[PDB]
């Protein structure tokens, strides 16, 4: 019957895999087929929409590889009589202002960022680190709003908790992955020999993991590193290791909700001109660590070690 697209920027992330999985579920529930496409860059994005059209899809959910493609995506879709819903990453105009008109479903970025900071500080306190010889490494992707609001949130929280502002070092990453974050963290590490203990701030699991990997390379032991990721699902391989690392835990969101709900809303729209709410913010979050990850996953229905 009805065909709907589910386009994601990073198909390799468990986050996005989970959104795909739950979109499938909505498909089975509501009676539509989900066409799952990877759109890692702008070219593939625009091409992919062309393909959808050839397939006779009525609309698509998208997590764009670039928010600035917003205009183009919308123009293309319009042309094809396709309805669009954005997941995770909000469309912006040329000027960098949000395209409010496109329905969006995303995490409560600021709130989750702030929770990251809170939990970083809590764990620091637990370990009894001397603030004097501690520092925050904030690996940023400021060109992406969602990423920005997380890392700002985190930094704000740390500062509010009384972590010295002067000891917070930001470094931009060129890619939102391990390799990117690794590179960034490495360059910051060598700049600060004075630091004995690091808090690692990053918008997601991969970013923080990259940070952790770099610290290990610069001869830091797990005890001296705290990195708390965001996503949860992305962190499972890390949390499953025999030995504890600098990667302490992750804030598990609801990619299940994002996948299912975005899909379901698109369907209602396409099938019944049921106009989605412009903004859907998902506030779920739980801290998963080495101790509780398996419970919490299975509790949330994302089972399997
Ligand atoms: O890239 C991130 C992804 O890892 C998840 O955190 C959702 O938001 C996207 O911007």
């Amino acid at each position: 019957n009805l065909k709907l697209g589910f386009l994601v920027k990073q198909p390799e992330e468990p986050w996005f895999q989970t959104e795909w999985k739950f979109a499938d579920k909505a498909g089975k529930d509501l009676g539509f087929e989900v066409i799952k496409i990877a759109v890692p860059d702008g070219e593939k994005t625009l091409n992919a929409i062309d393909s959808l059209a050839a397939s006779g899809a009525k609309g698509f959910v998208i997590c764009t590889p670039d928010p600035k493609l917003g205009s183009a995506i919308v123009a293309k879709a319009r042309g094809y009589d396709m309805k669009v819903i954005a997941v995770d990453d909000q469309f912006v105009n040329a000027k960098g202002k949000p395209m409010d008109t496109v329905p969006l479903v995303m995490m409560a970025a600021t709130k989750i960022g702030e929770r990251q900071g809170q939990e970083l500080y809590k764990e620091m306190q637990k370990r009894g680190w001397d603030v004097k010889e501690s520092a925050v490494m904030a690996i940023t992707a400021n060109e992406l709003d969602t990423a920005r609001r997380r890392t700002t949130g985190s930094m704000d929280a740390l500062k509010a908790a009384g972590f010295p502002e002067k000891q917070i070092y930001q470094v931009p990453t060129k890619s939102n992955d391990i390799p990117g974050a690794f590179d960034a963290a490495n360059s910051m590490l060598v700049q600060h020999p004075e630091v004995k203990h690091w808090l690692i701030v990053g918008m997601n699991d991969s970013t923080v993991l990259g940070g952790v990997r770099a610290t290990e390379g610069q001869g830091f032991k797990a005890a001296d590193i705290i990195g708390i990721g965001i996503n949860g699902v992305d962190a499972v391989s890390e949390l499953s290791k025999a030995q504890a690392t600098g990667f302490y835990g992750s804030l598990l969101g609801s990619p299940d909700v994002h996948g299912y709900k975005s899909s379901e809303m698109l369907y209602n729209w396409v099938a019944k001109d049921v106009e989605p709410p412009k903004f859907t913010e998902v506030t779920d979050v739980v801290l998963i660590t080495r101790d509780n990850f398996k419970e919490e996953l299975e509790k949330k229905g994302l089972g399997g070690k």
